């Protein structure tokens, strides 16, 4: 009841106010309404999760921008990033070989124990973190990937040209995750912030797995898009 | 520290990945004196297990080990077959219907004139009698006038549409993204209030290029998940 007509006033303070303004002290509000002061950290978590307010670690909550749109699709995040007026910059955090345990080995159908390449990229965009992505390969399909990925920016270039592998078709999952503790360092949000956590099955022109993806993205700032038919 | 909560959940992972679903977890107090961790800790790590789909919460009972996330295709067509197939039964359970009156962003996406009336229904979904979601369709009132009186008559608001007027979903554009349960939803689908959800937004046109309805729906992070083929 309390906690309503709070929220819709909150909500309303968005819309109109632009990014940047600071949001009203958590406490200031509490009186402002004559709610508890509880009932405030809901309606203001709830409008950054909806993306409505964003919460700065150093400096407070704000007014925030509208979510960052990805479609759901095998395609570019710099073109997206761009067309929607961001720069896009990416960051190795690791490129390692590694060996599957038994499920890594049945997502990439090779042989428990079997070597895997695995590459950890941080996604940026105006050069704030938005994603944390970790692709894996079979380094026995790919015999010396990592040591081609010197010459190539994008992986799926490097695949195309060098091995002669094309994406063809994924299978996605998309689903909620909190953010864990090494998660939310390298993004520098909160413990755990609600994410969008991604996987992805990839399969070539010629219908055999190519790589397994797990992809978390930051709740608060980011949203994907998918287009239907019939 | 940060070692106990990674041992904590080492642990309970274990638990799930060579315990049957129902197996129970010890309460959250048993949990933190076996562990020598603060609540903090465990609740944190319960809870990323929860919302992962390994452990079920179940209000007046407990947490135990879970059956994997419900699966459903984004795709415009049938939630029933891949709902049968997963094992489950769909029911639904009409929560509201009604009209309103649009907002200025409601009216540009059903393409009226702000403060026209909107059609608002309003679904519970269950599989095998559990609460999985909450659905809210926006059709415009101007544009339908005779819709609500039919929908009684019609198993699917889309065969309404279908029957009545000469109207089918062509196409769509559907929004994913996270949103925590409000009261009002915690309690209709049998949550904790700060639920993680995935808020799905729908905008669907008719074959000829028009507007036909608004969709938002929320579905339980901790229960539910989404699968899209991409080509």
């Amino acid at each position: 009841p309390k906690y309503y007509r709070l929220k819709k006033h909150l909500l309303d303070m968005t819309r109109t106010q632009t990014p940047g303004t600071p949001v009203p002290p958590e406490r200031t509000l509490a009186a402002e309404f004559d709610t508890s002061r509880t009932t405030v950290r809901q309606a203001l978590q709830e409008l950054v999760v909806e993306g409505r307010l964003e919460r700065i670690q150093g400096k407070g909550t704000f007014v925030a921008k509208p979510k960052v749109s990805q479609a759901l699709q095998l395609t570019s995040y710099t073109e997206d990033m761009r067309a929607q007026g961001l720069e896009p910059t990416s960051q190795l955090l690791d490129i390692g070989y590694i060996t599957a345990d038994d499920r890594l080995a049945g997502l990439l159908d090779i042989t428990a124990g079997g070597r895997v390449l695995r590459i950890e990229r941080l996604r940026m965009a105006n050069g704030e973190p938005m994603a944390i992505e970790t692709t894996h390969l079979s380094a026995k399909r790919f015999p010396a990937l990592r040591r081609s990925l010197v010459k190539y920016t994008s992986l799926y270039t490097a695949l195309a040209e060098v091995y002669d592998v094309h994406l063809a078709e994924a299978e996605e999952t998309i689903e909620t995750s909190l953010a864990t503790p090494r998660e939310a360092g390298l993004l520098g949000t909160d413990v755990g912030l609600p994410m969008l956590m991604l996987s992805r099955h990839s399969q070539d022109r010629t219908g055999q797995p190519v790589e397994w993806v797990r992809s978390v993205y930051r709740g608060d700032r980011y949203k994907f898009v998918a287009r239907l038919k019939r």
